[PDB]
């Protein structure tokens, strides 16, 4: 757990996410946990000439490495790390179908028992606020209260988990499911879900 | 015929499955009928780290090799095996198209001739029940007894075959299928379809 | 334009074809005209396993080489031959958005000034008739009477031109006149179109 | 900055744009501003047969190379080079979701916070007129005073910036909040916006 290898697999998760469709062009921003702060993409550089060098480390006091300009989202990626202790890993996209669906601003609800995976019975959408700022910062620790994902209204999604390899996975889940959720809702209004009943027994069967 | 040939089939379905679009991300499991029981992919492992040892063998009165865990989802596919004896290989996925119309409960109707792939004039939905078990068993058994294919409430898609390369295939005819559904019925409910007489003409052809 | 360089075109095109997601799973076959009739693709081989050999030489008779079964919609591309003596090469496709089309039996009309392609003010969709039968062979060759491409309700795409560049880039052309249509009928219906006039200047100036 | 270099990366523009799905088949055209005029991509020539020799120097006057055609659709790059004296870059395509916005004869409005990319609160519409037209060129001008990226009525999109990779990146951007709206609009008409307000905030923050 050096700062290179931490470095690399940040890069790594930029690539995967534009591979897998999550990630349109120099939207999107992914950090770790790291010593008392975090290590987050730079703002500017395209995904491809990214470095590890590039890379940049954002103490606890939110300082800055000299000479670098982190993403122009850092704040609510630190927001994320005080509001989630357990959270070591941070991904954040405008993949289109979650976008579409804060545009809506609604939350997702339990169309498929995998909305579980994010903890709970739903995918919220926290308010509007404009990007990079205080406001916007707050909406977000409170919708990570109890979920490991959330949408931002008019904006894109966050999600975050114990490791890059599960923060990437899960942001792919909640597209999967916003997808699901905008096809279903062209046809019919509401969309059937299942109970919280339901969705009780996926989540002791998941934690299993 | 040998247990690694087939293993090596498996892990290459996955990655065919994950490639043609219709696998999203750890959701997915693949099984070939082998002696007394079958082999099967493991719980966990990602798709991409697969490799033929991590394959389990799950025998006919349903206990798994020595420290290994079989798929989450492996009960259902034992289901299909004792429900249709000609069936060699089953192919489960979440494909996002089959998916939807699997939230609507409705099942695919005759709108293309090629929904003859499947054995008759529909692809049908068998209700929910909870993920991996005996209760969610019993509805695919139900629904392959004269079908090779069905879709799974608020699930997803389970598709059987003689061997892994027909099942993929079926598997990926009827995504194509769901996404003519869909698509179709964002603009028309119901949906023009085809005759049972017209699919009865496109069976017998398909016979020959 | 020896024998086998002509196949080698048809196995790229069908390569070409699948890349392009115009052709999802053994659906799909292309010809060329050649001597008294046509090369073919082979029923039952998938796409993947296809070489030069495996190409099928149907005469004008009908007749087809020893040992070798043709597509099994082999009929309408002979029809295609005769009804437009311009054409020499045909492709067919299941592609989704053409498809979803004519399953609404509808043309598509002048949503884009690139329906010129296809020679006139739509794209024009030929009543259902079971596959491989002389009744679709007719409505076929009715239909590319004055159209280098015609939809086949309830089933697919047919398009024909001077070689299988064209053929394919027609093809591909319609897919996306298809999947517009189908974009903006959700949204409004009619979709606005160019008026008659607006096309006559667009082919004149295409001809240019 | 020889003619060569330039001659490169609009191929490579060409590539990168075919890669990233906005480019479908022999549509599309992309120029640099270069000495009194520019350098475009040819008629003709597939996309994949672009050699750096086949770029086409047209100067001020609108006179070309000698034994070169130029793309079809010039006029209207020469038009944007004269209307926006900042842009170096123009990058037109029919790309398939701002294309349909296009047909609806809409301007894409504030759904999103990146519209300011393409410098204020909407992504207009220009109306329709032949393509290649001198009336054409005269409602691109139009709409380029004060945006950088503009839709055709009932034919596609031109985007301009600074340099190519910046042109490609708008390009792409567009085509996003494009998807965004179409899939939105099936749902609610009309779709939520940010106030004028809100993006007035976003275009200083952009600045900064
Ligand atoms: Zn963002
Ligand atoms: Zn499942
Ligand atoms: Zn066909
Ligand atoms: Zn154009």
């Amino acid at each position: 757990m050096e700062r290179n290898k931490l470095a690399r697999q940040i890069i790594d998760t930029c690539l995967e996410m534009t591979r897998l469709g999550l990630n349109q062009g120099t939207a999107g921003n992914v950090s770790v946990r790291y010593q008392d702060g975090m290590l987050i993409t730079p703002t500017g550089i395209p995904y491809e000439k990214l470095t590890e060098s590039h890379i940049v480390f954002i103490d606890g006091n939110g300082k800055h490495e000299e000479g670098k300009l982190p993403s122009s989202e850092w704040r609510f990626h630190m927001a994320a790390y005080q509001s989630r202790p357990d959270a070591n890993a941070v991904v954040h996209n405008h993949a289109v179908h979650c976008t579409a669906v804060s545009i809506l601003n609604r939350s997702i609800p339990a169309i498929h028992y995998m909305i579980a995976a994010a903890g709970g019975n739903s995918i919220p959408c926290a308010p509007y606020a404009t990007f990079g700022t205080r406001e916007l910062s707050e909406h977000v620790a409170l919708a990570l209260k109890n979920r490991k994902a959330t949408l931002l209204q008019h904006h894109g999604l966050i999600a975050c988990e114990v490791n890059l390899e599960k923060a990437l996975w899960l942001a792919h889940e909640v597209e999967v499911l916003a997808q699901l959720y905008l096809t279903t809702l062209a046809i019919t209004d509401p969309v059937p879900v299942l109970s919280d009943e339901e969705i009780a027994v996926v989540l002791e069967k998941f934690k299993t």
